[PDB]
């Protein structure tokens, strides 16, 4: 019944990341009747105090981990929730891929450029501590290519770096940003790095921001629901 939609905190005032997630929270609500959906940011001091034994986490991170398996329920039992259930987070969700495909797919149509014959970049922030997050995004990139003439990844935190990856692609390409909130997406600066390497295709909004993204997530909590 009790629903936490949780993002990483990022530097800033967390006024406005907590009202971010808490309208996705609110898109998300309509989806799942059978439960109490709220949203927060780990920025905000006391995120998890609403949380308690019977609440489900669903997580907008783009991989599991050292967060997911030993800080996050560190954070919620401290908080008086130990038993609360954590979901497979943003990253690793069963209708990602396909979102990924079809903004993809859409984006080609506006521009009046076959997929076929269109250069896919995926970019993502990677990590220098796991190497969950770019197995993850290769195996997105992995799963657009055959639509597409190429697909391959770009990160920040390790090699690929975006400033390669996005250098001597030609115009007709697209990039789209594998992150789940704004608030990560714009600390990257992906515009600086996709500048750097002279990229001259279409950068789309990240996926997190997506009109689909409400319904993927309440799919996912009415599957962790009995
Ligand atoms: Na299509």
């Amino acid at each position: 019944r009790n629903v936490l939609i949780v993002a990483h905190g990022q530097p800033g005032d967390p006024a406005p990341q907590q009202r971010a997630i808490e309208a996705l929270a609110a898109r998300v609500a309509p989806l799942v009747p059978q439960a109490c959906v709220r949203g927060a940011t780990l920025a905000m001091p006391g995120a998890l105090d609403r949380a308690d034994d019977e609440t489900l986490i669903y997580p907008l991170f783009m991989a599991t981990g050292w967060f997911t398996r030993s800080e996050l329920p560190r954070r919620l039992a401290l908080a008086g929730a130990p038993k609360a259930r954590i979901l497979p987070p943003f990253g690793s969700d069963p209708g990602l891929p396909a979102l990924c495909l079809a903004l993809i797919a859409q984006a080609a149509e506006t521009q009046g450029w076959p997929l076929a014959g269109t250069r896919l970049l995926v970019a993502a922030h990677g990590s220098g501590r796991s190497r969950a997050p770019s197995e993850a995004a290769r195996r997105i990139a992995a799963g657009l290519a055959p639509y597409a003439a190429a697909a391959t990844c770009g990160f920040i935190e390790e090699a690929p770096f975006i400033a390669d990856a996005a250098r001597d692609l030609p115009e007709r390409a697209i990039c789209l940003p594998l992150f789940a909130t704004q608030a990560e997406h714009v600390t990257d600066d992906l515009p600086a790095a996709l500048s750097q390497a002279g990229f001259q295709g279409l950068v789309l909004p990240p996926v997190g921001l997506a009109p689909q993204v409400p319904a993927m997530i309440a799919e996912s909590i009415k599957a962790a629901l009995s």
